[PDB]
């Protein structure tokens, strides 16, 4: 019924409704074909989003990124039209920049200086700001 | 292979790269299940977007609006996973707001003045505001 990707990435399993959130962060090349899923069926997650994306091999950190967003999902690697591996996001133990502090009197947001943070809990996440040493109230892409 | 629309809308030629955007203006409610194609191959087109979305048949509003981001968009009605309607959208002549002028230099982007603009042309798409007299580069709600 529709072109199947010949090499590229299959991100399945996303929490429903999140798909764009992972899709924006990704910040792919303008001109990448992509197939976005949204709020469809699933028999393990009842439904959920997928994001296709044809010609990009996702590097370490934009794969680990994702595990800010949605903690589940399911990393094809697609070659020849086949899946030839399946990888599950890492949430990083320290994070540099990317992220936003959600303290408004932090340092980082009241000078320049550029965000540090650390993961203290996988389930639930929780991240501190290594500066105000405060923990997100939010999980916040800059 | 996938699952078809039963009924809602497939809004077909988009221009490449903007079918988020176009997502965007029709703001549809958080559990609305939808399936987007961006920069897939079109005979008509060369590259193209496409949008579908389940249960929600476009209001007149949504599909004009749509028509200033992309003019050649193709409206389909689909009912028992079938299209039974195939709209074109209509290009206004003048438009009161709704759109940002992409002139930084403008009033309107300096203090809260309420846009206008004017459609000069549909073939090719060319909105001029009526303040600054700049066509936009853009079309941004
Ligand atoms: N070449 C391809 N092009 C586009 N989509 C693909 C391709 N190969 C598989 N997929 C997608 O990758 C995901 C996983 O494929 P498979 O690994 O085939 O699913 P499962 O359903 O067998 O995996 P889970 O058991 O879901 O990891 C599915 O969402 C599938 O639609
Ligand atoms: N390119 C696509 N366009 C539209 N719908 C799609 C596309 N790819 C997958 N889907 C839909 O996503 C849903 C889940 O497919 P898969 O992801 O194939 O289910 P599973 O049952 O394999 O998923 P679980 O592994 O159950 O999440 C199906 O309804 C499928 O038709
Ligand atoms: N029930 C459906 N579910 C999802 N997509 C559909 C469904 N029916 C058709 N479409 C899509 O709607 C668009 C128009 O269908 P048709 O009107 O069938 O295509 P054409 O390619 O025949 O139309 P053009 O000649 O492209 O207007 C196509 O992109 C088609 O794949
Ligand atoms: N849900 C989908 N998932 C992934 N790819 C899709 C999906 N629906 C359609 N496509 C792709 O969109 C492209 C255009 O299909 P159609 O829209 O069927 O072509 P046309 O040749 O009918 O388009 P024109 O009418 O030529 O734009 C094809 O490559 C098709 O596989
Ligand atoms: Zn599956
Ligand atoms: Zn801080
Ligand atoms: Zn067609
Ligand atoms: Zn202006």
């Amino acid at each position: 019924k529709v072109k199947k990707i010949t090499n590229g990435t299959v991100i399945d399993h996303i929490d429903a409704g999140k798909a764009l959130m992972v899709f924006k962060v990704l910040n792919v090349p303008k001109e990448t074909s992509v197939m976005i899923a949204i709020n469809v069926p699933s028999k393990k997650k009842g439904k959920k989003d997928i994001l296709k994306i044809e010609g990009i091999e996702l590097k370490k950190e934009d794969v680990d990124k994702i595990s800010l967003i949605s903690p589940d999902v399911t990393i094809n690697i697609i070659r020849n039209g086949k899946v030839v591996e399946k990888l599950k996001p890492q949430i990083p133990d320290e994070i540099e920049g990317t992220l936003k502090c959600t303290n408004p009197n932090c340092i980082t947001n009241k000078e320049k200086v550029r965000g540090k943070f650390k993961i203290e809990s996988k389930n639930p996440l929780k991240i501190r700001c290594y500066y105000c040493e405060k923990f997100l109230n939010e999980v916040i892409f800059e």
